[PDB]
């Protein structure tokens, strides 16, 4: 199923995740959605967050041809070191790109749709992405990084496209 995806102002993006108890079928259940609900909205990467679920589960696939999807349950910085940034876009923020400082290097530990615990070194998009998704869990959203003129400046913006979006 295509979950819905939540859009600014909507106050239920500010909310911290609690981590998963257990992966179980409910959890994996959620997995399948997100990836569906990713998919559809063309993303690489959904949290559970934005899809008004407040648990610490991240889907991300970069791949081509749905050969690659990754899982991050209850995911943990280790380390991480560099700085870069690309314009980055979110599904809860339609239209609308900003760059963002990113570390380059990221080190981390999460569960798989298993359960089972793994690391993952990332750099380049993946790492990005990473910090990007985590950042929701906590109820950060990339917006949050820029100038109070440029995030003013931005939600002006969205909530039009959204007023002609409901449309009718
Ligand atoms: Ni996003």
């Amino acid at each position: 199923s295509v979950l819905q995806v939540l859009h600014i102002p909507d106050e239920r993006l500010r909310k911290v995740a609690k981590p998963v108890e257990e992966v179980n079928a409910e959890i994996q259940r959620i997995v399948d959605d997100m990836f569906e609900t990713m998919y559809a909205e063309e993303g690489i990467g959904l949290a559970a967050t934005q899809v008004d679920i407040h648990q610490r589960i991240i889907v991300i696939d970069v791949s081509e041809n749905r050969d690659e999807r990754l899982v991050l349950i209850n995911p943990e910085l280790l380390e991480k070191s560099g700085e870069t940034g690309i314009e980055e876009g979110c599904l809860s923020i339609p239209e609308q790109r900003a760059l963002v400082p990113r570390a380059e290097k990221v080190k981390i530990r999460a569960l798989d749709r298993d359960g089972k615990p793994f690391e993952l070194e990332a750099d380049g998009l993946l790492a990005i992405c990473i910090q990007h998704e985590m950042d929701h869990l906590v109820g950060k959203l990339f917006m949050d990084y820029l100038s109070p003129l440029k995030q003013q400046r931005i939600r002006q913006k969205v909530e039009k496209l959204d007023r002609l979006k409901a449309r009718a």
